[PDB]
DNA sequence: CCTTCTGGGGAATTTTAAACCGGCGATTTTGGGGAAAAAATAATCGGCCTTGACAGCTGCACAGTAAGAGAATTATGCAGTGCTGCCATAACCATGAGTGATAACACTGCGGCCAACT
């Protein structure tokens, strides 16, 4: 999905469903799906391209 | 025994309070003109969010009706030929009018001759 020009990668269960992003004025993004809370997206100051996110998820699943 | 004092009541008069109506002074309001600001509306800009497609391609089959393409057949219009009659034209002569021609001068076009350059 996308948020303010940055694209995030969720897991299988979340594909094809509507999540709710909640962003404090502090500057931290929290993803709430179906009332519950899902894993944090380790938001970073430096923007990383979708390709780098795919590579990171690939290495993590490896 | 008598005199004087006092009190009540009706009439006349005076003063002050209240209410209305008018006059006078002030602010408000309406209208027009000029400037400034706000808002509304439309157009243009950037960007985010989300999803469709790209994955060999589409031609054929059936249903009913209508059209059309080709070939055979039929109808009709043109053409061809013969005989007779009528209308047009043409041929000649006369007279009038238009144009082609002829004379003369002036300007221009074409052919013969001379010279200059390569």
């Amino acid at each position: 999905f996308s948020y303010k020009g940055e694209q995030w990668l969720l897991s299988a269960e979340y594909a094809g469903k509507e999540i709710l992003v909640k962003e404090r004025l502090n500057g931290d993004i929290r993803l709430y799906f179906r009332g519950e809370e899902i894993s944090h997206v380790d938001q970073q100051k430096k923007v990383i391209s979708f390709a780098e996110k795919i590579k990171k998820k690939q290495t993590e699943m490896a």
